[PDB]
């Protein structure tokens, strides 16, 4: 089982971009995540997109089209789904054929605030019903304050939340 990790954030110390790294790790035997690059995604207009998809959205495209379910680490910034993350979906979303449809997808994110990127995920849940992807409902990942969750690099210090991601997993699998 193929899985796409989405991460909403550029960053190079991301917490969403550490907490998608771990989960390669934590995936069941059998399922095996492999990393979207948006960060040479453009900012949306509808003018380029006229005249065909700019070379990393035409690679996000397939990796989407290429892959069994999606995984998606979205960062929350003013009570949403980070602008960065929402354009790159903006782009692959668009005609012929969006590659997004009829995949199943697990949601989980990372913030240094107390909600641990709640309302970032319900925002995204919501866009993705227009999408046609269907996202798993439990278990539910939220991981706040996490400048205390990961050490150097990325590594995950909290088990809760490893366990939780390990179960995520799981379930797409199932």
């Amino acid at each position: 089982i193929k899985v796409l990790g989405i991460s909403g954030s550029l960053r190079s110390g991301s917490y969403n971009s550490a907490a998608l790294q771990e989960a390669i790790g934590l995936v069941p035997p059998g399922m095996s995540i492999e990393l979207a690059d948006i960060s040479g995604i453009p900012l949306y207009n509808e003018d380029v997109y006229a005249l065909g998809f700019p070379p990393a959205v035409e690679r996000f495209r397939e990796q989407i089209r290429a892959a069994d379910a999606l995984l998606f680490a979205t960062p929350e910034y003013n009570y949403s789904m980070a602008g960065v993350l929402k354009n790159a979906i903006d782009w692959a979303s668009r005609p012929p054929e969006q590659p997004f449809s009829g995949k199943p997808a697990a949601i989980l994110g990372a913030s240094a605030g107390r909600f641990g990127t709640a309302r970032a995920q319900y925002h995204l849940r919501q866009t993705l019903v227009f999408l046609d992807v269907h996202p798993l409902n439990k278990p539910e990942v939220m991981i706040s304050s996490a400048q205390n969750a990961f050490d150097a690099q990325g590594r995950l210090l909290d088990d809760k939340a490893r366990e939780l991601i390990q179960q995520q997993l799981q379930a797409l699998q199932l």
